[PDB]
């Protein structure tokens, strides 16, 4: 297949025609690494939801699979449609759907009933019900077999939250090493609380704790994860839980987005550090600052050091009017997950997971050095589309920013700003003027999050373009921010702008980077 068009990313997983959300069943497996994904076989906006599945061997070179679960009734009258969730392998076949050859892997995901009916089961559904179900996979993931005799497992939500039946989603399935059970986190997703259950086989479940509502809550809770990260270098370790809400994003934006909470998991219960969370129902820890990062889902099959979130990189807001064709929708960037304490506090810290090196030039297109880069605007560079550029400068500067202006026009009326506020201490994404902004009026926004400098007073700032997207990396990755663009085909100039004053100690750096499909 044929990627060249217009605002595909070329190192950002779409498929090739239709609409995608989610991540889904994102798990690591005899070296490969798959991606399910929400989708539409059918359109090029949300619909028929099914799980699509790709395959890389490196999370960057991607390989498109057959459908994993095409929504049942597709092409004539849709009964039920696989939402999200998630995917583990059951290696001791725990589950018994092993058979004489592989051991099974298994999915879990909502099930999303359209219309009353009676399932195979027995189970009696209401429309529009959400129920956790479960299928499995005897060829490594290339296809699967529903558990129609007793989906779904976990039909109702928790008492007293009964009422919830519609809006009970998102399993996240593990194996807890240290309690030997398999362990789900799913969302009450109106309720702003997680509910979490273990099981020794994945078909029964048994309801262990509830978690939250706690910080941002000015959204639908969705996409729960949870998972035991490293702190700092040394053997400490923390639990992380990730969730999404839409809408209620970051402060800045509009629409969803993802907030994480440290912790503590005991094989039942997490509980949160007391740091973690915050008096009130606003303040939050953003796992991303931008606009389009959501959805976000961690890998089974990994280990300590080798964590990996995927994020779907689209906003609920305006996601179904992006100018795409013929597919719509990408995920960021892979983002290993690691705790960094900064300032005093463990902080989630990412770092871009491809293999850059098999896709980017040695050589820096542009690179340069200003021990005092004079206020004003450089002369302009060409980069292409996708290049990733690295910057570092002094925090003790006197411009009141210092930024790249980036997939600009030849004379920047179009142009995407990407920089530091010295006096606020803040990156900023500008994509005001970024080029077709048309179709939300949300949409033409700057972006912030808050980005201290280092210990030797350096801000430094990672940032990757690709044909319709920017990601912001701050310092060690304590701070991303995620944006989609959509420029113009001769948006493809650059140059550094010291705004109000001179910028100290300015190093420059941007590099090509090739395609991936
Ligand atoms: C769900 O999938 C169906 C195809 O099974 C889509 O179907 C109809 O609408 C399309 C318009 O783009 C046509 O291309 C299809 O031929 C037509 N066919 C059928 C079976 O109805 C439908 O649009 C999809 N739903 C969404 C919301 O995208
Ligand atoms: C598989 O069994 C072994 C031995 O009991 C154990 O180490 C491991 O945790 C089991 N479960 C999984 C999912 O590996
Ligand atoms: C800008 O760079 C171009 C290409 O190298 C060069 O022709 C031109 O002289 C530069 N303008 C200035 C003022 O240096
Ligand atoms: C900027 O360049 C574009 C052509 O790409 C043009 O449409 C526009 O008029 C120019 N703007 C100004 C202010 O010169
Ligand atoms: O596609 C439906 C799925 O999408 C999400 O709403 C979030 O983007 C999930 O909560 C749900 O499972």
């Amino acid at each position: 297949f044929n990627y060249d068009q217009p605002y595909r990313g070329q190192y950002h997983f779409s498929p090739q025609k239709n609409w995608m959300n989610d991540p889904n069943g994102l798990l690591y497996h005899n070296g490969t690494y798959h991606l399910f994904f929400q989708y539409n076989p059918g359109g090029i906006e949300w619909g028929n939801i099914s799980w699509g599945h790709a395959i890389s061997e490196d999370l960057t070179h991607w390989e498109e699979k057959p459908v994993a679960l095409l929504a049942r009734g597709f092409g004539s009258d849709v009964t039920e449609m696989y939402f999200s969730g998630s995917a583990v392998a059951d290696v001791n076949n725990t589950s018994g759907f092993g058979k004489d050859g592989k051991t099974p892997l298994v999915a879990m995901y909502t099930s999303y009933y359209p219309v009353a009916q009676t399932l195979p089961s027995g189970q009696t559904v209401q429309e529009d019900q959400q129920s956790q179900s479960i299928a499995y996979s005897l060829d490594d993931g290339l296809t699967w077999t529903t558990y129609d005799a007793a989906n779904p497992v976990i039909p109702n939500p928790p008492s007293p939250y009964e009422a919830e039946y519609q809006n009970f989603r998102d399993p996240f399935v593990f194996w807890h090493d240290e309690s030997q059970k398999w362990v789900v986190v799913t969302s009450i997703a109106e309720l702003h609380k997680l509910a979490i259950y273990t099981s020794d086989n994945l078909k029964d479940w048994k309801l262990v704790s509830e978690f939250g509502p706690y910080n941002a809550q000015g959204g639908v809770w969705e996409c729960p994860g949870l998972v035991k990260l490293p702190l700092d270098s040394g053997n400490s370790t923390k639990w992380v839980i990730t969730s999404g809400l839409n809408p209620g994003g970051p402060p800045g934006t509009v629409g969803s987005g993802t907030q994480y909470f440290v912790g503590e998991f005991d094989g039942t219960t997490f509980t949160p550090d007391a740091d973690t969370v915050y008096p009130g129902n606003s303040t939050a820890n953003w796992m991303d600052w931008g606009p389009d990062f959501y959805a976000a889902a961690g890998y089974n099959g990994l280990s300590l050091n080798d964590h990996v979130h995927i994020g779907w990189m689209n906003n609920w807001q305006y996601g179904a009017n992006i100018p795409t064709y013929p597919w719509r929708s990408a995920m960021a960037i892979p983002r290993h997950m690691a705790l960094k304490t900064i300032g005093s506090k463990a902080t989630l810290v990412q770092q871009p997971q491809e293999a850059w090196s098999s896709i980017s030039n040695k050589r820096p297109i542009y690179s340069r050095t200003f021990k005092t880069l004079s206020e004003g605007s450089t002369n302009t560079t060409t980069t292409g589309e996708t290049f990733k550029v690295d910057l570092s400068f002094s925090a003790k500067s006197k411009a009141s920013t210092f930024a790249i202006a980036l997939r600009a026009s030849a004379n920047f009326t179009e142009q995407t700003l990407v920089g530091y506020d010295f006096a606020k201490q803040q990156i900023f994404l500008d994509r005001t003027h970024s080029g077709d902004v048309s179709f939300d009026e949300t949409f033409a926004s700057v972006y912030h999050g808050p980005l201290t400098p280092d210990s030797t007073g350096v801000v430094k700032l990672s940032i990757f373009v690709d044909r319709s997207s920017v990601e912001v990396f701050g310092g060690q990755g304590e701070t991303t921010l995620t944006a989609q663009i959509f420029p113009s085909s001769d948006a493809v100039h650059a140059r550094l702008a010291s705004t109000g004053g001179t910028t100290e100690d300015v190093r420059a750096d941007i590099y090509k980077i090739a395609s991936t499909w």
